[PDB]
DNA sequence: ACGACCAATTGAGCGGCCTCGGCACCGGGATTCTCGATCAGCGATGCGGAAGAGAGTGAGGACGAACGCGCCCCCACCCCCTTTTATAGCCCCCCTTC
């Protein structure tokens, strides 16, 4: 068995050490990037505050509805939109990131990009890469658990 | 001189049974509302079953081809033009007679 992420919110991960068998190795991340094997990925975690109009509401609705109302407001909107631009328009290229279409595609459209989810045809979807990937007016992607789930992104 | 004691008086306060049942506390009662499982949700995968896009070929189109006939040309070559004379009948135009 081989896997880049060997972990599950279930309790049976332990099944492996039974079904496949132990762990045969399993590499040191900060050595390989000490040994230039792995980019340094300086991560980091943009604390948003939320709008106060969006809290009163968030506070107020308790059901799965705050999980989008959480996933879009102002501040983190406006948090991205700064960080695409800057990112932009220092040449970098970026993937956008997002599990709720809703917020993908009003996010995506409001900022004028192409997204890309499950129902977008593989011919659209890989046309959109080529273009990201080779287009230089093109610098970020918005793609939803189809870009992580299993996929092979430039 | 008065202060306590004694007596007769008495009835409010007290010690108690009576009883009880409103309320609260206490504990122990089938419970209106808890939690702990099932099923539902969002967005994804894949499989399995469904449609449309390309094909064929009926066929008739346009028209390239292949032939003959057709008109027409450029081409050898051949004959006629012109001259002379003998010779004659034959012929027409003209003159001439009636």
């Amino acid at each position: 068995g081989l896997t880049a992420t060997l972990v599950r919110e279930d309790d049976k991960i332990v099944d492996l050490n039974f079904l496949i068998g132990p762990k045969l190795y399993e590499a040191n991340w900060m050595e390989l990037q000490n040994n230039g094997y792995i980019a340094k990925v300086q991560c980091a975690e943009v604390w948003c505050p939320m709008s106060p109009e969006f809290y009163r509401e968030y506070v107020a609705i308790k059901t799965k509805k705050r999980i989008l109302l959480y996933t879009m407001n102002p501040n983190k909107f406006r948090a991205c939109q700064f960080l695409i631009k800057f990112h932009e328009r220092r040449n970098d290229k970026i993937i956008v990131f997002a599990d709720n279409v809703f917020a993908l595609k009003e996010y995506a459209i409001r900022l004028n990009k192409p997204y890309i989810y499950g129902p977008t045809s593989q011919g659209e979807r890989m046309q959109i890469l080529q273009n990201f990937k080779h287009n230089p007016k093109i610098n970020t992607i918005f793609i939803s658990k189809v870009g992580d789930t299993s996929f092979d992104l430039p």
